[PDB]
């Protein structure tokens, strides 16, 4: 009833390979969406959204003291494959629902 395109699965916990994936990505990126840099990046909740790719939604704990939410969009493997963070949304609480945006 449902449509493919665009659709965003349940918040769930990352694998192993989401989280190596992920969070080199945002230590590098988080600066220019946070004013600071991390000293730590902690994906601790993922939702996926098809696309032409993959949007990544993500539950982040950072410093170990707070929380955001980061979108990173992944390219399909012919165009690269590259992972790379599109926006955040700052000032989280750990069970905030992980949203589209």
């Amino acid at each position: 009833v449902m449509p493919i395109c665009g659709g965003i699965s349940a918040a769930r916990i990352p694998t192993a390979d989401e989280k190596k994936k992920l969070e080199p990505v945002l230590l590098q990126s988080l600066y220019a969406h946070l004013g600071s840099k991390p000293t730590s990046a902690e994906v601790v909740l993922v939702a996926t959204q098809v696309v032409a790719g993959t949007n990544y939604f993500a539950k982040v704990k950072v410093n170990n003291d707070h929380y955001i939410h980061t979108r990173v969009y992944e390219q399909l493997p012919c165009y690269g494959g590259a992972l790379e963070l599109h926006s955040v949304q700052m000032n989280k609480t750990d069970t905030d629902p992980l949203d589209y945006f």
